[PDB]
C-alpha cells in the first residue's frame, strides 16, 4: 503492498462520481477517459491544476458498490473520438464537457456496508457513499476510503507516480 498508494494519495483531491449505468464505467476503465456535465467540468479542472492527484471515486446509482477509482492525468479536452456514453434519457452528447483523461488506480469493486465508519465533512458528515455526482470527498475520508478497497494487483502505480 500500500505504500505506493498512500504516496498518489498524499494531499490529494478527491471527487465522488455518480453514474446512471454500469456501460458508461466499463468504458471509462477501458478507454482510461470520463467526462461529466460542465459543473463539475469546472471543478474538476481548477482541482486539476491546485493539487499533486485529483482521484475520482465511481459508483453506478443503485448498485450498492463503488467501482474503483482513477486519477486525473488531463484536464478536459474537446475534438477526440467521440465516445459511446449510454447517456441518460433526454440527455445529448452536446450537453457534456470535455474529456478528461485518467489512469486507473483500481478496479476492484467495495460495497458500501465496508464503507459506513466513513462520513464526508463537506457532505454535512453523511455516509461518504451518499453524495450529488462531483461531490467532494474531505481529505482523510477520501484517503481512508481508497485504502479500503482491495488491492489491484494488476495495475503498476510507478507510471502515475512519474506522472505526479
Amino acid at each position: 503492498g500500500t505504500s505506493k498508494l498512500k504516496y498518489v494519495l498524499q494531499d490529494a483531491r478527491f471527487f465522488l462520481i455518480k453514474s446512471n449505468n454500469h456501460e458508461n464505467v466499463s468504458l471509462a476503465k477501458a478507454k482510461g477517459v470520463w467526462s461529466t456535465l460542465p459543473v463539475n467540468e469546472k471543478k474538476l479542472n481548477l482541482a486539476f491544476r491546485s493539487a499533486r492527484s485529483v482521484i475520482l471515486i465511481f459508483s453506478v446509482r443503485e448498485s450498492g458498490k463503488f467501482q474503483g477509482f482513477a486519477r486525473l492525468s488531463s484536464e478536459s479536452h474537446h475534438g477526440g473520438s467521440p465516445i459511446h456514453w449510454v447517456l441518460p434519457a433526454g440527455m445529448s452528447a452536446k450537453m457534456l464537457g470535455g474529456v478528461f483523461k485518467i489512469d486507473w488506480i483500481c478496479r476492484r469493486e467495495l460495497p458500501f456496508t465496508k464503507s459506513a465508519h466513513l462520513t464526508n465533512p463537506w457532505n454535512e458528515h453523511k455516509p461518504v457513499k451518499i453524495g450529488r455526482d462531483g461531490q467532494e470527498i474531505e481529505l482523510e475520508c477520501g484517503t481512508q476510503l481508497c485504502l479500503l478497497f482491495p488491492p489491484d494487483e494488476s495495475i503498476d502505480l510507478y507510471q502515475v507516480i512519474h506522472k505526479m
